[PDB]
């Protein structure tokens, strides 16, 4: 089982609390988010930009 099963490509920062990084080889690279609003855990997709950004802003610090 993977740790995400759908990934949403509509989620922003705003909306996320933090990013949790998964390194699994058996579904690849995944990571999980909670919506700030009602605390919920949704998975995030790896491709958008801002997550890039999330992840060299905390590389580099």
């Amino acid at each position: 089982r993977c740790p995400c099963r759908f990934f949403e490509s509509h989620v922003a920062r705003a909306n996320v609390k933090h990013l949790k990084i998964l390194n699994t080889p058996n579904c690849a690279l995944q990571i999980v988010a909670r919506l700030k609003n009602n605390n919920r855990q949704v998975c995030i997709d790896p491709k958008l930009k801002w997550i890039q950004e999330y992840l060299e802003k905390a590389l580099n610090k």
